[PDB]
This record gives structure tokens, sequence and C-alpha cells, in this order.
């Protein structure tokens, strides 16, 4: 199976005057590349998938592919949708435009059954020939991809190679890899990056890495080499910032931190996302003071 | 405040060969009109908003408007989105094409803060001059519109007149009407229609009414006329069908029931939605036989 693993970043999508800031997007990706990141994920939850048009979604995938050209960094393109025909379209676009693989979030809002999730992902996987990583985040979607469904998809579809888990459920991570040790379990939850990796997870798709790519990168590669002492020390050091980046709904805190660090020009979200409370703004600024934030 | 209340139906969207069956849609609406229903809700969750294109979404609203033309039945158009620019577009279309009001589900998947929900709905309400009914269903969206946010929106925006609650939380329904008794609280949870109405709720937006419109309309009108003994008797009789219509995720069971009753031509969904299990299919069929289903 071909895979996309290692330290990976869920890219924020910067806006300027309501539009996608395209030179800022490329500069941010370059910064990720230069700080040891193995793959970038354009337009997932952290990239405000919901409020981008299908056109802008495709533009961000193109900038990501073009920027990683001539490097080892891969593009795991965000391509999920709660409509199977929409998810297949994004997957086909990502393949035709040079993505190395796709991330595909479980359908949100309409809550398909396990049978429906299976058929949803099989249709996506059969539409292209690049790796497909499932993405389970039940707190945001309202549905869960069960362990049985994940394992069935991995065994039944050649290009489905694993899952990004954002479920706060280390029991499920044991279940997954105890019954199907060939799959690539990816941490979707920065605070518990090390425990997932120490159980045989093979990478992370990180929010914190937007701000501290070098630290998340070192953590992941220490862990992959079974240097657990070093990996845990970094995971422990990162806990405070990992938690404060979800004081409000992601990506409101991470965009706030990137702006405070001078890495993006203006805060700016697209509604219904908005700027944090003054309290949380001050809390994010405080926690940031304890870390070294690389510039450009 | 101008309002839309009473017994209302979250319309299923029938498909034939994968496209919207517009003649079946109009025929089902007429069936609703003839059984005492006060308003219809095109393209909600029950109408598979997620998998309709923006254009089919608009077509369904138009059919509802024509079919209710010249009748006392109102059209409360499904116009929600997790992207504020999308929700404003749908709201303006509904207004421009003759809907009496709009339903607007809380943004799903991207989990805005309470401040974001306020700005989201303030933008929608300021875009049109027809009534706007908020819609809270946290099990599907991943977010909750707090009682404070609902009340602030009701008091601050002229056209925002109430909320459809599908949260299984009668405590919140007391909270809402104890602090703001002027709003229109609408039941979005069939099994507890009567308790919500008996606390001063003023209508239902029902899934069960697709199959038994006469019973749901009677229940609502009994309750509004303060005949709580008869409203409760119907709510109690309907409990079994009200629960079995959610044995799987709505609208998989209700479409299964409509097909079993001979009210739609084919049991077709759009992926990721699919047919129920064989077991569930048999369970829906067995419960249906205890009720009298109106024909055409
Ligand atoms: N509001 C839509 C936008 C999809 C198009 C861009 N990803 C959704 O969240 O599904
Ligand atoms: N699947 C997307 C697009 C729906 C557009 C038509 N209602 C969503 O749920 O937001």
């Amino acid at each position: 199976k071909n895979i996309i693993i290692g330290a990976m970043t869920a890219l924020i999508t910067p806006f300027k005057n309501g539009k996608v800031d395209e030179q800022s997007y490329a500069r941010l990706i370059k910064r990720q590349i230069e700080n040891g990141i193995d793959a970038v994920v354009p337009v997932g939850t952290t990239g405000e998938s919901a409020t981008l048009t299908h056109e802008e979604h495709r533009t961000c995938i193109e900038i990501a592919v073009e920027t990683c050209k001539g490097t080892k960094v891969k593009v795991l393109a965000g391509a999920g949708s709660n409509a199977t025909h929409e998810a297949v379209g994004l997957a086909k676009f990502a393949k035709e435009h040079g993505a190395d693989g796709i991330l595909s979030v479980a359908p949100f809002y309409n809550k398909p059954t396990q049978q429906g999730l299976y058929e949803h992902y099989k249709a996506i996987a059969q539409s292209v020939d690049i790796p497909v990583l499932l993405y389970n985040v039940p707190g945001r979607t309202g549905c869960e991809i069960s362990t049985d469904t994940i394992i069935k998809l991995f065994r039944d579809c050649e290009n489905i190679y694993g899952v990004k888990e954002a479920s706060g459920n280390i029991d499920k991570c044991v279940d997954l890899l105890a019954h199907e040790p060939r799959m690539m379990l990816i941490s979707g939850e920065d605070a518990i990056n090390y425990p997932i990796l120490s159980n045989g997870g093979k990478g992370v798709i990180s929010v914190t890495s937007n701000l501290l790519p070098d630290m998340i990168s070192a953590l992941t590669h220490f862990a992959l080499d079974e240097n657990y002492k070093e990996a845990k020390k970094i995971n422990d050091e990162l806990y405070n910032i990992n938690k404060i980046l979800f004081c409000e709904s992601n990506p409101i805190p991470i965009k706030t931190a990137m702006y405070l660090a001078g890495l993006i020009e203006s805060l700016e979200f697209r509604l219904p996302l908005c700027s944090p409370s003054k309290e949380n703004f001050a809390k994010i600024e405080e926690v940031m003071k304890k870390y070294k934030i690389k510039g450009f």
C-alpha cells in the first residue's frame, strides 16, 4: 500500500479583505517545508473548508501542490464532504491536479449509517488511484466511523490506507491496531500525539504545527524511531499550548496565535467563524510566551 | 412579529433515477394540505439538504410555493447553511420566490462560538424581511444555540421569531419560555411534541407528519386549543411510530415508511444515505400496521 505518514500540518487558510490571501498561503506552506514537516493538508477543518467555495477549495489545493514541487513534502488534499457526489468530485480534482493523496472527513450533519459510510468511502476510493485517509471527528460531524467499518474499508479498498482520529478515545486506537496492525493510524488530536504514536500510530495531522512546526516535527520523528523519552518530553512540553489552541473552536485560536506571532497579516475569518473573546485572546497570547515560534 | 406556527411537515424529497421527482413532490404536498397541515418545510434535514445541489434545493422551494398557492398553507423554506454567505443566499432566494418564511439550521461541522452564531443569524435576518425561525439540533450540527443567544437574537432582530428545538431537553424549553414568553418555540422532536406544546410551544415541524399528517395536525390543534387530554392521547398513541422513525438516521426510516405505504414510487436516497437494514425495514413495517395511513 502507498501511504502518506509522518508529521503533517492542517493548514490554516489566510484571508485578506475577505479573499484567500494567495501569496500568504504559499509563504506559510514554505515555512512548513523548511521546518521538517512531511506533508501538508490544505483545506480541512482547520482551513475553513465550510466557508470556502468549491473554486477556492480547488485553488488552495493547487497552491499546495505547486509549492511542494521539488521537495519531499507531500500534499494530502482535504476532499471530504457530506455529499458523496461532492466528495468524489474533490477527490478526482485532487488526483488530476497532482495531490499525493486525499483526506476525507466522515459526512457531517446528515449522519449516515455504518453501511452508508462504507458505500460513501468505497465510491470515493474507487474514483481515483491515490491514497485515501479516512478522517473521524465525531464531535464535529455527529457520526462515528466504527472500528469495524474502518477495518472493512482498509481491507476491501486498495487505496484506503488508514485513518486520522480526532475522537479522544485511546481505547479505539488500541482496538484498531490490535485487529488491523497494517493500517496507518494518524493522530488528529495534538495533546495526545505521543500516546497515539507510542501505540504504533505512524504520524500526526496537526493544528499546533501551524505555529510550532519544528517541535511537532521533532516529536513525530523521535517517536517513529522509538525514541520515546524525547517524543514524550516534547508532547508534555506542548500540552499547555495544545490545549489553549482549543479554548475556542478550531481554527479560531490557531489563527489568533498566527496573527499574534506576525505570521499572517490580519485575523479575519469567514462567518460564522469570528474572532475570540478578549479573555481568550489574552490567554492565547500568554501561553504563546512560553514557546519559541519560528519566523519566515 | 410576523410568525409561522401550527402543525408543519419536514418534507421528504423523493428521488426517481437519482433526480428529484417533482410530480411526486407536488403530490405529497397536496396530501399534506388535505390533512390539516398548516405549513410545509421544503429541504430540511428530512429533505436531504446535504445532497441536493443548490439548484435542486431552490427548485424544491419553488414547488412548495406553487403547490401551496391559493391555500392557507404556508411555506417555511429550509435555508440553513454552515457558511453564512450560503445561508444569506438561500434566505434571499426564498424571499424573492414567495416563501412565507425561512428555517435556518445552526451551522454544522465548523462549530461557531455563541458570538459567531449571533453574527451569522443577524446577517441572515437583516438580508430579508420575512420571518426567520432558528433551528437547534446539536446531535447533528455539533454546536448548540444557547438560550441566551436565542433570546438575544429574538429581541435584537425583528424578523427572528422563535426556534425549532430538536435537542431532547425539556429543561431548555422551560428556560426559553420562562425568560422570553413572546417567542414561538416549535417542537423538532416528534416523540415529545405534546410536552413542548403543553409548556406553551406553538407548533411542530414534524417527520412523522409525512406518513400520518392528520394525526400530527390534530395533536397540534388539540394542544393549541388547550385540549391537553386529547393532544396527549395522540402523542401517546404515536410514541411507537415516533421512535421507530429514528431506528436509523432520519430520513432513512421515514422514506422507508412512505415507500411501504405506496406513497412514493421507489426507495431511493442519495449517498451517503442508503436503505435501512433488513431488520430495521421489518421493524418499520410492523409498527406502521398499527396506524391508519391516509392515501391520496
Ligand atoms: N458549506 C459547504 C461548502 C463545501 C464546499 C467547499 N469545501 C460544506 O461545508 O459542505
Ligand atoms: N453538502 C453541502 C452543500 C449543500 C447545498 C444544498 N443545500 C452542505 O451540506 O452544506
